[PDB]
């Protein structure tokens, strides 16, 4: 059973961290996905937010992190996955979420879009969020893995 | 991997969208429980014998399903049961708040039942058991919505 | 085009926010039935009767407003009134989601009836015959959220 | 009675047809109007959106499309329409819808913002998310009439 | 200025999230009222003298609260109680729509009574007394969201 | 009791009027704080919606207006704040509202955030939808200070 979670992860933070974790206790195998994304401007590049995750779930000998520039549901099918993990924030989230599996249900009908619920400790936190703090000056050690709190510092320095 | 899914639920009755989630949870685990609630806060309209038996024909055909009625804690019974999984769907908002709010107290109960939401078909995201039961209780046509035993029972149900 | 639209509802009593939705109704279609449903599912406060005639009083100034009590399906009532448009009021998140439900619903039992949604006034939004009953109930002045008549009659309604 | 439904329809999808046909069921003659919106950098120039949106409700009797640069309160009053039509779709769509009516019966208190609901079929979808994944080169033939769809492939390649 | 706020709610039973938001009201305004409604719509779990007794138990370290009931309109009280603020807890968006709603009838009833809206600790932003009593009912762990004399009181109420 | 109502203000409107109005009944003062926000590309400069603000709150005796660049949370506790006061709009702000509440928690545990309702007047509008009217002629008299209103449409004359 093979599981795929994409994203921006621009970085990733311990939300993702812990959605992740969550996954592989479920499946065999999770693709954690990185976006290319040009058109949001990431604050890291592809090969930066590949590097970082791949450092980040080192311990969790089933996660394989690649990035894709492709259709989510074309990616997918193309890395044998049926199950697509999203977490939940908020509303907003949520709304967009039922939109994309809609969309990803059209495109490929067998790709299964399954949502976690992340601890209470990283519900609030995003990308965006820690990197408004951090570009403020604010503490964000709390929310990052050790390895993406030190290249963020790096990045904003 | 060799998962253990539960699906909890009071389904009364089973509908149309019970049968694509169940269906969907089919599909990624190895085994599922459509679990019953025995004694729902409010009387259901069918018994708890009714539910089970109509639950268990309208999914004999998904050979990994097992309908059981349960009376304990929802997180007591999937962790006697050694369900690993709680599924569950996910319609509209009103859904997602109060799910979300299940989900934080079953991972109090039980942090080792991991909750999984699905989302139903855009042909049944509006419909739900007490909307059902309360446009067939009206004189409107739910046939659309149910599993063929479903609708049977039902209007015999509504007849007397 | 003569459009008839219905604008059903429990209307226990029927409040100014009521009022507000059926006079924008009346400026956009040609006949507005107001319909008060006979039988709700809790024990109304006011009596259909008591409804009907308090509903009836308070758009009395409306010319194309014909207030009439119904016990069937909503869409099977507006069916044989001739009805095409469907009058729905939204005040906030909670509406919202509910009359899309609600929507789905009516396009399949009726696909002809179409669903409309108005938006009161700012002056309204926050209210429902519900709240206003609560506070009257526990000795709040409501009189700015009703008709006049409807003000008297809560007030002889709450004094016995 | 006139009735208009505004929006940017970068491009118009079958969830704008689906809207703008029950407003024609409604209403004797509805005004399909074009924000020129050149702030949000549409895909489509003005004069494209409009000649789509024309050949795509050609076969509607009652349908005339325009453009607008105007305030929207303005350009409905002298289109002499006392209706304006909105599709209703996700709840920050709705609570946006709620600004605008307020903001509109602020500066013409005789529009009447009427809200309709799609089919459960286009619920999901939005210009953006249409443009979204065929910018990764994902089949979005269902979701646009044939005339939209060709100039979404010929713009994108 | 020396303010004086009213935190109102059944508090059947306080909880530690009701604890969370009494303790930061606490902390901005110089005395705070805990006012526990008499006689709620539903027969609570707990009497009036159960949940005041409980509420002065696990409020009792904080030197400004003072616990009391009320049955009138909770806007006449505040009024009567000399309050100029109201608190009360956000945990999600279900909280947020109903909890303006009543704003706005308090602002009408009350104009000089402000709403004030705070967040309780993530711990606790999932729970509610009702929750809580619905989890403990069906045999569940809620030792972790009550004060220990009220996990007491609980485990007492459903042993008979 | 001194309490921070922050924002970008671009511009202070009357919905901005109501909430710090409210605060000055409940807090003996009350630091009006503007974010300079410089990503965002604010219509009006620092300096401009510092001098509208004073003008517009002068009749408000507790009241200071300031500017800020630096971290929310580092600035509140600089100004000797342990309130902090938001107004409660739509559901897309709580969301976010209560990201920045967990967030500022973090950051400064005695900051308590405090949020207000504005009147049903102010209830629909923001500083972007008085921009978006004002900037296609529609009359915002009725939702802005006379002071802003004059600013606003000078800058855009
Ligand atoms: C259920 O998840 C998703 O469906 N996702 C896709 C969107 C998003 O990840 C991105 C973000 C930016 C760009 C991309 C690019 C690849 C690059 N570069 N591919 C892509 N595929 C899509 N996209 N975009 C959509 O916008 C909508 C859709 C249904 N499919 C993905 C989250 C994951
Ligand atoms: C995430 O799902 C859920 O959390 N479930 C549980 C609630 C509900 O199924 C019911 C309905 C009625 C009664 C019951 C009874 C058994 C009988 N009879 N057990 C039960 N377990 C609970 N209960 N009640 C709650 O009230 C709250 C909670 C967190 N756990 C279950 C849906 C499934
Ligand atoms: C879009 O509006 C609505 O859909 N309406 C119908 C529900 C409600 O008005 C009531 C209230 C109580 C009872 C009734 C009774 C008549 C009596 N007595 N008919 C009725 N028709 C229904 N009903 N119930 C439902 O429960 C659901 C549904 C889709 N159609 C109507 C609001 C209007
Ligand atoms: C109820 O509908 C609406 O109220 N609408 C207006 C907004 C939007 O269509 C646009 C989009 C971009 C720009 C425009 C421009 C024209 C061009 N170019 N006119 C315009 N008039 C407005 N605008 N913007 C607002 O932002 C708010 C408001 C109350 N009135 C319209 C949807 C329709
Ligand atoms: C903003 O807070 C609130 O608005 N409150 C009031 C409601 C509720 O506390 C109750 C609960 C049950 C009964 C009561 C009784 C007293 C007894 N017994 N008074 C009361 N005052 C009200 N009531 N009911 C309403 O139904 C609506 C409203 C605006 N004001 C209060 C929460 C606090
Ligand atoms: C509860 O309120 C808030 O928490 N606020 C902060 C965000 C926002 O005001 C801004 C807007 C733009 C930029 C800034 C800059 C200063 C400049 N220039 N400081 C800042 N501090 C933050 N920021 N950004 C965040 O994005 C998130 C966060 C928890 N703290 C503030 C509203 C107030």
């Amino acid at each position: 059973k093979r599981a795929i979670y994409p994203g921006t992860f621009d970085p990733i933070t311990n939300g993702h961290i812990d959605i992740v974790t969550r996954a592989t206790q479920m499946f065999d195998h999770v693709i954690l996905a990185i976006a290319a994304s040009p058109s949001k401007k990431p604050m890291f590049t592809l090969e930066e937010r590949v590097a970082l995750a791949q450092q980040a779930t080192a311990h969790l000998g089933n996660v394989e992190v690649v990035g894709f520039s492709d259709l989510m549901a074309n990616f997918a099918r193309n890395q044998h996955a049926t199950v697509l993990i999203r977490g939940l924030r908020a509303v907003a989230d949520f709304e967009y979420e039922m939109q994309l599996a809609h969309m990803n249900r059209h495109l490929m009908p067998e790709l299964e879009s399954v949502f976690l619920m992340p601890s209470k400790e990283w519900s609030f936190i995003s990308s965006s969020l820690v990197k408004e703090v951090a570009r403020h000056q604010g503490d964000v050690t709390h929310f990052l893995p050790e390895n993406v709190h030190q290249a963020l510092m790096a990045k904003l320095a």
